[PDB]
């Protein structure tokens, strides 16, 4: 009886619900059940709730003051497409220690909010964000702890299609709040594969 941003099957067809073999204490509230193959299943209702909350939350910031971070390969394209639409700054690839706490570094910047792809892989960013006191928005999978995360978005943050649809929905809802024109499809946010289409 709950309204989803997109039809439930789209979410399921993307694999946002499929977690890993491991589940942390922090993620308990977001895990629906376990599957035969042993993979934990995240709650699509919960994810949909946080996407809506994160969108409204991120729309309140002036673009460049939002900094997305993702070292995970399949997250690059999605992060760049979210930044195109939203206007956020971003750092894909290796995060240079000091980017947020060393004014001397050339890459130094002062975002008001940091949004990482994985609190484990993008931990250097999370650490520095914490040191400065900047809120952290983080996509969290069953295996992630919500250590220094202020806004947890429970989802599979490893899947090519999972990342795509989540970054797409976030960007779409922010654009909708702004009354901003948005015409991208999910495929437009998906990492491109060698041998694939474009």
């Amino acid at each position: 009886e709950y309204e989803y941003l997109v039809p439930p099957d789209d979410y399921l067809a993307a694999g946002v619900h499929i977690g890993t073999q491991i589940k942390t204490g922090d993620m308990k509230k977001f895990i629906f059940k376990v599957r035969q193959d042993g993979l934990y299943v995240l709650d699509i209702r919960k994810l949909d709730e946080r996407i809506r909350v994160a969108a409204k939350f991120l729309s309140r910031y002036e673009p460049s003051k939002i900094l997305l971070v993702a070292a995970r390969q399949y997250a690059h394209k999605p992060v760049q497409m979210f930044s195109k639409v939203v206007g956020s700054d971003y750092i894909v690839g290796r995060f240079i220690p000091g980017t947020l706490t060393n004014p001397m570094l050339s890459e130094y910047r002062e975002p008001e909010v940091v949004f990482v792809n994985d609190p484990a892989i993008d931990k250097q960013a999370v650490s520095e964000a914490t040191a400065v006191g900047i809120p952290v928005v983080a996509l969290c999978d069953s295996n992630n702890s919500s250590a220094d995360v202020d806004l947890v978005i429970p989802t599979n943050n490893k899947g090519r299609r999972a990342l795509a649809i989540v970054y797409w929905l976030l960007a779409r809802e922010i654009a909708k709040i702004r009354g901003q024109d948005f015409t991208y499809s999910i495929e437009d946010f998906e990492a491109e594969l060698e041998g694939g289409s474009h």
